[PDB]
């Protein structure tokens, strides 16, 4: 929040913003520049106030009006920015249902409290439980892992550290995998879904005291396929959530064109949470800024919108 790139605008005036956006929408050809400039420089909560004031004045819902007025990747970004975080995450989950990397990315990186609100909003929008949908769309151990993660019931022992449990969990992960001939997948799932993220960072550290390979290397040796890929993503997300996002951003822009669904989703969803840490990890790893990469990979008003969500560079 302190680590978000998008901050609450000072001296906020919803009605001013709604008049200005209406004018922009009705400009011949559409004044996209103004729409992007405003909405990318307001908090999500402020955008809700703007939507409310817009409908009151015009008798049109802002999101509907913008669906009609905008298109292409610009439209995706702007409509995503208008959704509340829970609505946005719920709708991105639904869209990922199959895209296992994206389901992990969303589910691994939200708080318990965000996950409860996502579950509630998902049922409301889609009239089915998120967990029922996951069970439908997935199978085997990846289904078990996803179901467990989606419940959003990681332990929350403030950060009162339990050094004994850290050690026991680390030994248990080792005994369940690298120490023995097969792999006890339910034990890995249990530990990695039921403990807090800070606890698990310490477990993975302590783990190295017992295992000749770190957690990521152990995963590579112990499991295969979709489930291997899922655990690797999950462990990265736990060990360093900003670097995880930075790597997903870099990968979204590599080579020819862009995986715009991923890029958009990250820039919208992490804009008010940790985009400054993501930037910092990205620059540290890749040498140039996130801003520089977005700028080289996208164009037009869509690019401008994403560069505002990035927020600049250091
Ligand atoms: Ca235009
Ligand atoms: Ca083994
Ligand atoms: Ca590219």
């Amino acid at each position: 929040s302190a680590y978000g790139s998008v901050k609450a605008y000072t001296n906020f005036d919803a009605e001013r913003d709604a008049l200005n956006i209406e004018t922009a929408i009705k400009t011949k050809g559409v004044d996209e520049v103004t729409i992007v400039n405003i909405l990318t420089n307001r908090s999500n909560e402020q955008r809700q106030d703007i939507a409310f004031a817009y409908q009151r004045r015009t008798k049109k819902e802002l999101a509907s009006a913008l669906k009609s007025a905008l298109s292409g990747h610009l439209e995706t970004v702007i409509l995503g920015l208008l959704k509340t975080p829970a609505q946005y995450d719920a709708s991105e989950l639904k869209a990922s249902m199959t895209d296992e990397d994206s389901l992990i990315e969303i589910i691994c990186s939200r708080t318990n409290q965000e996950l409860q609100e996502i579950n509630r909003v998902y049922k409301e929008m889609y009239k089915t439980d998120l967990e029922k949908d996951i069970v439908s769309d997935t199978s085997g151990d990846f289904r078990k892992l996803m179901v467990a993660l989606a419940k959003g019931r990681r332990a929350e022992d403030g950060s009162v550290i339990d050094y004994e449990l850290i050690d026991q969990d680390a030994r248990d992960l080792y005994d369940a995998g690298v120490k023995r001939k097969g792999t006890d997948v339910p034990k890995w799932i249990s530990i990695m879904t039921e403990r807090s993220v800070c606890h698990l960072q310490k477990v993975f550290e302590r783990y190295k005291s017992y295992s000749p390979y770190d957690m990521l290397e152990s995963i590579k040796k112990e499991v295969k396929g979709d489930l291997e890929n899922a655990f690797l993503n999950l462990v990265q997300c736990i060990q360093n959530k900003p670097l995880y996002f930075a790597d997903r951003l870099y990968d979204s822009m590599k080579g020819k064109g862009t995986r715009d669904k991923v890029l958009i989703r990250i820039m919208v969803s992490r804009s008010e949470v940790d985009m400054l840490k993501i930037r910092s990890e990205f620059k540290k790893k890749y040498g140039k800024s996130l801003y520089y990469y977005i700028q080289q990979d996208t164009k037009g008003d869509y690019q401008k919108a994403l560069l505002y969500l990035c927020g600049g560079d250091d």
